[PDB]
């Protein structure tokens, strides 16, 4: 076991090849499957796992009632092997949490699970499943984190957290964590920015985060930083708007695009020089569909011209959160960091006539060989017996 | 693999950070979950496990009928990873038992499971799952033990057992066990004391046990001893009464507090010099709620003044047994022994209109970083389909 | 990994301490548990497992219908950890089989699973789960074997098989197996003897088998042999008759006791010089109850006087097959071979108004410390929802 | 870990000894079992696994509806230990796929899972579960592969794929894969041949594939090649026709036998000089029954005379796909490559009045010791509760 270097560059990719699909809600129709949301993938040097926040209940059970609510004392962070349904019989317990992050530094797992009341939430940090540190809300307004993987470089793992209104300017801090212990932190000087649910990846020894602006931006804000938490911020300039909801594609902005900027969805993007791989919903108003768009100058250009589009989920099928995850050369044997992504396909409320809300997941990896667009939807036919 | 030293002191702590929550009864509403009671946690140098006494039946099944009864030939001691529901598909069989203890000496697991009729019960000792010794009732009145973890120091593990009335003076013996073999035992000279269900931990090479007085004490009795079974006894003097039921807090006693002293609940406390961390119910009459109270002079002072209170379970929510467990530096890499505790949240009879009784569990670990009180209740809505 | 020596003597024992109980049929009331019969235990140098012949169906399912039938193409030999219920989610597949044996030689598992039609059955031998040899029926009348563990000594494992009438004289052959390969075999010259379902154990470098006489003996026949298959035969002389059905205890015979000698039950006994540990049913006509009886001269004496009786299963509770299993010093660290036994508790047909038949299991190990009799019954209340 | 040599010859065999039977559909009657088809076995140097294409649904669940359809975005390739039912609680996720192959090169697993629309399918190659390469349809007509194990020799694994009409001449390419990376490929010059679902095995450092002619041949086509993809092609000449449907046995052809040549079934055969071990259906019109036939000159002779027939599945019981798999000497310790085969027993549509289609599996290994014919059918009684 050797700590991840995190010193190679992102691998340029031409398309996305399908990696996993769990069919959790269909299997959950009769079988014993957790009610979950906020799934995300993270890999160790040996295996890849699906992390998820359960609601402490099973599908098609009465306790799945009201699971449109995001936070409660019953939600717990657990994990299972990629592609497998999150079941009590195959899942590892990670932490009690309604907001989370996780990553492997090359030696052991780091987990961050937030509980503590909305009035004063506390993040529980675990290293190899043992509590190693905590950090409590400093704004008393729903302390919250990535809902995707943290990024690790040379024995250090890095993440972001938000505390404050999701309806206005809040406070965002970046953390450097070593062996589950917070080593240093910094408050961003980001007036008029909004950061939530960052999807972060390492690239050439530094970390880049693409996040969600729930306040007033339909493009995605980003933050990049070195190991000392020296930061840079901005918004993706491409007119290929990445958030949901959003306007129809047009001339973009290097600042928050106010039109349809309120609310949003967790998402991701990969920066390549002036170019960007953008993952987004197909519908501009609800989380339907999913597509990957290559915009060769979208990081810095405000135009709406792109070069490649790959279908991921059909436009009439439900989608949801999406996030980045990487496979390090220590795992793959490649000479660069492999970009991958996962997609949450949310079924039930608020779009469907159920008493419950849960998601399935699909994942893809970036390749330079041939790929094809298709639709890999959840595919469950709702409602269920419980309704 | 190296035997646990057990030679460092307890880590002083400022609050308790949540470690696990299993939601067993809610998940058990439809899924396959054991009917259990008397859960407790114990860790090896590599992992932490939840031990429990099953009743040999599943939740929401007819065989869960009458599970308010504590002893029967169907109850068995099994274990699973922390935070996971006790299921037949993820649980390791330990012993046939209606009273139990368990611990890791640094090399392998020691288990103690009692069966034998109330007229003549026999404790089955297992080391690495192999029977290594037995000890039979010497008073012919329900031989019984900790229902929490034993304590290990330098290759020796130590525990307590009771035989006799729970309605009056009984007989209590302390045991030194090495590799599952009883090495030495001693009968306490404890007239007017009552010891049941001790929660024991090691501290600076000696073991301290905080127990339950079911006869006539609403404060908790304690016993401390060295490796040779040289013992000291007393009651926690703090007016913060730790047992349940109990009187309202007032001036305490260094002897058994007779007021509301009958009956009780398994509990724990951590001794720090003259100070004590007290875990107790919030209601004085039924096992509702749970709270942690720091009484800087409560071990030896009879006053009711305390310095810190941390909410654990809301006052209107059901609780139950609680017990100590430790994480040794051999596991954590710390330079002191980490205090933790678990809480059993009993649902069903006798408080609720069910045919069955079972519990879920939550656990916390002591830290010096920021924490917050909240309520982490079982959260199942009873009754169930079976009723 | 070192091959088992098998060169120490049996450990003298004073009582039997309970080792495992699975509660399979009660748990199977709702949960997913195999329909099984003929369970038996065998240990490796690291773990102990329950082997069993499934009927390829689950409890409380329509496919459990008619499972009173012993042989069919759907029965398979599988195994799980001791004490755990045989479930599709925790069970290892061993072989397709309606008659079986298994053992560990110190290096890997040997399995023997018989299929082939009653007209021509074929035993499939597996070593580390890989087919290594076969042997087909030589009498074309239900080739069958121990239904308990084989015995291993210095890299060789030994067993017995029967082919022919169970209503009269049949043919019995002893096998020496090395790494799953039959090395040598011999046909017994046993006129007027009947051998079925031998429970075999090693003792001081030789193997002893206690079996079932289904033809005309209510005492148990035995066979002992060295590694070259040089054999000795006889019947246990004790008037403590070990088979079921059987007469009331009286003066025994060193030959087959004709009274109530027809039919029988798989059983076991441990030979100690002229003494014997006898396990038997409590009822003389049906498989109810179970008890352990020490008859200090019962191997060679025809009297009915015994010294010790230990209750195992109450007289009004259903029992069934019983068999020997040993724990070798290579596993325990003892200086002798530990005698243990298991009991099958058959529920359903033919004694109960069900459509199905299945069993649970209990097991005990011999000790010289204090023990107690009790009753550890199956405890399920029949019939079930399927009936 | 050492790469498989693949340099020994096939072991001559006299009969087939039963190796596994999963009873998946019967167990699935109540328990949680995947809807699957196209099962196949492949072994590593340590274990043997059942691979299968799920339909992302469970038996006796509404989502099993319409599972007669072969391709959809919900089907995924997963695996479990041999003999165990494919369940979400014991199955490893492999790939998203409606057509598949898998094999172990001695070091790690190679998986090939095809998705991409019928208009442009993409094969996802995984090595140790990590995507290593892709190949997309070149004829835009359902890119498809073996549905059985690939063959590995000296660090290289080899397989076949088809693209084009199954109603006429299509295009077939052979691939050499090293560590999950396609190293070289070649298009066959096979006018008037048709290759689908090849069952491939290594033999004396070269690979032989026996396949399915869905266009116009009732005998099976074959392809053999060395490591450089230098190929030879033909049809099995034996009048023992191997495909289904097929004519009654008569004088065969070394070319495609046009009579009843349309449609077919995945199958296998083992070439031994001029001889052949033929596995086939018992019915000539539907996939009923299964039998093994030794035709000592059937590879090159057009006659219908054979020497050995072994019953595998009774003529009135449902069967389906069959395929080859081998156990290498690296696993067995033998001095030759062991021939084995598996059989899929399809239950439900289109032969039975259900809403669903799924299969169980049986497997056998070639031996020179005594064997017997019998019938090992699926044995489930349909329809089920869902219908
Ligand atoms: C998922 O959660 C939903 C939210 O709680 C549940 O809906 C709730 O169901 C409860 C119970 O039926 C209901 O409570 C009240 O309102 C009822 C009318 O809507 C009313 O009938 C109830 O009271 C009457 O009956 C009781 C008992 O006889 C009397 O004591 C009362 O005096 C009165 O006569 C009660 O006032 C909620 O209204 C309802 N909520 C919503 C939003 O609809 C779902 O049932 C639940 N699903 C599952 C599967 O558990
Ligand atoms: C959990 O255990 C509880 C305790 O055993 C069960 O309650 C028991 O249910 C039984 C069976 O119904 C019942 O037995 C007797 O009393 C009945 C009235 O209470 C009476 O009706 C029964 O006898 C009558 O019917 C039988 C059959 O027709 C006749 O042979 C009799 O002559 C008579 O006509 C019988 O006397 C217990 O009373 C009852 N116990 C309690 C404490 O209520 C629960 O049913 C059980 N739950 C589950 C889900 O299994
Ligand atoms: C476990 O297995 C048992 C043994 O098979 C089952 O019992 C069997 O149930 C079948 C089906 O009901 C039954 O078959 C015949 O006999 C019936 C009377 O006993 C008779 O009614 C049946 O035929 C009639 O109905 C059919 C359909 O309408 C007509 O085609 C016929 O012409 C006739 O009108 C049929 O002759 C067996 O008798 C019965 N066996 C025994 C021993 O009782 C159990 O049902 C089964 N349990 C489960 C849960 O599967
Ligand atoms: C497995 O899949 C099968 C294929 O989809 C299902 O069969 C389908 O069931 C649906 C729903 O019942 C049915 O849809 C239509 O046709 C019905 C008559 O066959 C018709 O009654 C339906 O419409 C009527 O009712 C609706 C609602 O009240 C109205 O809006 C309509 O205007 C009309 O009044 C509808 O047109 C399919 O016909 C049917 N398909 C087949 C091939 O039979 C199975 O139900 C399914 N099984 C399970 C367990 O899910
Ligand atoms: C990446 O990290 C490794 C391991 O520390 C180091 O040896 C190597 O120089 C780094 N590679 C590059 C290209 O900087
Ligand atoms: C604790 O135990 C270790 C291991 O035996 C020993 O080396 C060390 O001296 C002890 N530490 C203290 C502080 O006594
Ligand atoms: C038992 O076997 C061991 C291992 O082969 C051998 O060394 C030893 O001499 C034997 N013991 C006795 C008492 O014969
Ligand atoms: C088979 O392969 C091994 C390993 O590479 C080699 O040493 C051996 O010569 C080969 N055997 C034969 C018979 O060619
Ligand atoms: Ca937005
Ligand atoms: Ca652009
Ligand atoms: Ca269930
Ligand atoms: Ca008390
Ligand atoms: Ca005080
Ligand atoms: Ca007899
Ligand atoms: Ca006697
Ligand atoms: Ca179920
Ligand atoms: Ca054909
Ligand atoms: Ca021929």
């Amino acid at each position: 076991s050797v700590k991840l270097a995190g010193n190679s560059s992102l691998c340029p990719v031409s398309g996305w090849a399908i990696y996993s699909k769990d069919n959790s809600v269909r299997i959950g129709s009769k079988g014993d499957v957790f009610v979950i949301r906020e799934p995300f993938i993270s890999c160790s040097p040996l295996e890849c796992r699906t992390f998820f926040l359960t609601q402490g209940a099973l599908l098609n059970d009465k306790h799945s009632n009201g699971t449109i609510k995001d936070r409660s004392p019953y939600r717990t962070l657990m994990s299972c092997p990629i592609g497998e349904v999150p079941s009590p019989y195959n899942s590892r317990f990670e932490s009690v949490a309604w907001s989370a992050s996780a990553c492997h530094d090359g030696i052991n797992w780091l987990t961050i699970g937030i509980s503590g009341p909305d009035s004063g939430a506390v993040a529980v940090l675990k290293y190899n499943g043992i509590i190693t540190d905590t950090i409590k809300s400093w704004r008393n307004n729903i302390l919250r984190t990535q809902e995707s993987e943290c990024a690790c470089v040379n024995g250090s793992c890095f993440t972001i957290m938000t505390d404050g209104p999701s309806d206005g300017q809040a406070s965002y801090k970046i953390f450097r964590i070593e062996k589950g212990k917070i080593i240093k932190s910094v408050e961003m000087k980001a007036p008029n920015y909004h950061y939530e649910e960052c999807s972060c990846y390492p690239d050439s020894s530094e970390i880049t985060c693409v996040c969600r602006d729930n306040w007033h931006g339909s493009n995605r804000p980003w933050v990049s930083f070195n190991q000392n938490l020296e930061y840079q911020m901005g918004y993706i300039c491409s007119g290929v708007f990445g958030d949901n909801p959003r306007p129809n594609d047009k001339t973009g902005s290097c600042g928050p695009v106010s039109s349809n900027g309120a609310n949003g969805v967790k998402g991701f993007s990969f920066k390549y020089g002036n170019g960007v791989w953008i993952g987004r919903t197909k519908s501009i108003s609800s989380r339907k569909g999913f597509e990957m768009i290559w915009d060769p100058n979208g990081w810095t250009g405000t135009d709406n011209k792109f070069s490649i589009k790959q279908d991921i989920v059909g436009i009439n099928e439900w989608s949801g959160y999406s996030g980045s995850f990487v496979q390090h050369p220590e795992l793959t044997g490649l000479d660069c960091i492999r970009p991958c992504f996962w997609v949450e396909l949310i079924r039930g409320r608020p779009e469907e006539n159920t008493i419950w809300t849960s998601g399935s997941s699909i994942s893809f990896c970036g390749v330079n060989s041939d790929t094809v667009g298709w639709s890999w939807p959840d595919g469950a036919e709702l409602p269920f017996t419980i309704d």
